[PDB]
């Protein structure tokens, strides 16, 4: 009953988060074995972070220049490295509360957790989305990067995410645990903008299935289409084309709602044309995207 | 840089959670020094629930009847007793993870973080706010009683909340931890409904000062009102009324943007009146008011 934005459980993670001091920066690592991740612009000044030369910085840093902190305690440098835009400091102590994890790169349109840490100690969680271009809406503050998102499969933490930036239009850029961005942008302070917004389609139609299951079903109408004529509408409103693994990926709502997949985009076509005419849907006046159909499976039925 | 609802960190609570099953009936506890609270309708049976003679069902339960299960570890259960709406189960060890806490019970306003959990372990974390009709929008499934709502001051847990039903709207109602409902709800399966569900209005006037903080100013406008003017014109809409207090809360966020608490609320009105005329504050198309004063000062300052 009730359907909300909800957050993985953040606790496996809280226990990886250290603070990272380099020179007067500071900001979050992420400490799993023997090693500490961290954005690698820990090592700018603020002059510096315009039009850095990351290589170069670096040559000047040794193991004693990056102070890492988990707790109150402090954890020895023994070694670092550059991997892309992130680095890998090398501590003598193995964080014992490593949980069973793994790095991957998710693909636009996933979701994932984010924990937004400062110092080193967790602030909050909430729920983001890969978004089509490849940026995220956060919330992040100076001090933030370093924090990590996360999905969790019963016991292994995936790590898809480090934050770095934010955008002119206010919206964040981060890289994978690899230290590779997400998007065409780079981790300095030049002119450098998103890209058209589009609206996540599939996750759109999961979000009208979650209705449905929670009782508010006053969008339905009587009509069905097709998946050339819907996307037709679709890319009119800036909506990511949708194929016929989008429509396979939402069988089992469809079959748990007894609703065809092509009639429910009928009715997103029409909300799309008419509107909400003031009424909302699970709480919400805007059509939600950051729900994938695996998203909706597992609130409604109670994975844990 | 931008702005979303956020849950406290779970893991202090993570590790207080338990599953606790008497009959065929399973939900959650929580596990706290020697004492394990949970809904004392664990001890019905599905016909039970009806029209539960509490007392009289507790007589034919002992303390073997509730079986208590911390991970794939079970706990002796060495007492038992029923303090309102929840039972407190003394058992045989205290628990090794538990936090500085403290037990409160929160105003209609106050916003808190849920950890939804089945069996005993953690689903997902979500944050809601306490309405003034006394019920929360969370997202529940059969199972998921006995999950908390907290929120967290630095080091310490303040439990406030934990979950009991479903109402016929969809909205949810629970206890205190000394099982007290907020509301007048009661823990049967009668017939009994929620109540006006209406705006808080500080809240949203906090908010509206979050969305100025990250630049999103289109809203505002070359007004001002008055206290009682404005909530004549509010209170057609189902606001609370707004008092000198809540002015009074509002004066940092009013002193931190440089606008008046009144100038603010001949927005709010004009957004009443007027509608959003298909814009977006914070990337929503609703007036959101599950953020407190509190809640706005702390995630635009970043405290941990
Ligand atoms: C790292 O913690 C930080 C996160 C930004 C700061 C405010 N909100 C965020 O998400 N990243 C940077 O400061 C970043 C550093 C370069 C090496 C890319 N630069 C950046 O995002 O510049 C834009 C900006 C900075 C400060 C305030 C507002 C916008
Ligand atoms: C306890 O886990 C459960 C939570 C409900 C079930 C579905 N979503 C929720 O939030 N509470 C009950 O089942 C409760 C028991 C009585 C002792 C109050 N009764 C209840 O909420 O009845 C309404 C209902 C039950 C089952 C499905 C839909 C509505």
């Amino acid at each position: 009953s009730g359907f909300r934005k909800m957050a993985f459980p953040s606790g496996k993670v809280e226990g990886c988060m250290v603070q990272v001091t380099c020179g007067t920066t500071t900001l979050n690592g992420l400490w799993l074995d023997d090693v500490v991740y961290c954005p690698r612009h820990v090592i700018c000044t603020s002059e510096d972070m315009f039009n850095p030369n990351y290589e170069d910085l670096l040559i000047r840093k040794s193991n004693h220049n990056f102070l890492v902190q988990a707790g109150n305690v402090q954890l020895r440098v023994i070694g670092h490295s550059m991997q892309n835009c992130v680095l890998k400091l090398k501590v003598d102590t193995a964080n014992p509360k490593t949980p069973k994890y793994k790095f991957v790169r998710i693909q636009p349109g996933q979701t994932f957790s984010v924990l937004a840490c400062y110092n080193g100690s967790p602030s909050g969680v909430y729920q983001c989305a890969m978004r089509p271009n490849f940026t995220i809406k956060g919330s992040f503050l100076n001090g933030s990067c370093g924090s990590v998102g996360f999905n969790i499969d019963y016991d292994c933490v995936s790590f898809c995410y480090m934050h770095h930036m934010v955008l002119p239009t206010g919206v964040h850029a981060g890289t994978d645990l690899e230290g590779n961005f997400y998007g065409p942008f780079v981790d300095r302070q030049t002119a450098q903008a998103a890209g058209t917004d589009t609206t996540i389609t599939v996750n759109v139609l999961a979000w009208l299935y979650a209705a449905v299951i929670n009782g508010d079903r006053w969008f339905l109408n009587r009509f069905t289409t097709t998946l050339n004529d819907f996307n037709l509408v679709a890319m009119k409103y800036n909506y990511e084309p949708l194929t016929q693994d989008h429509v396979d990926i939402l069988g089992p709502l469809s079959a748990q709602t007894g609703i065809a997949v092509l009639d429910m985009c009928a009715s997103l076509k029409e909300l799309l044309q008419n509107g909400m005419n003031g009424r909302t849907i699970l709480g919400s006046a805007l059509l939600e995207d950051e729900f994938t159909p695996f998203d909706v499976v597992r609130q409604c039925s109670g994975v844990t």
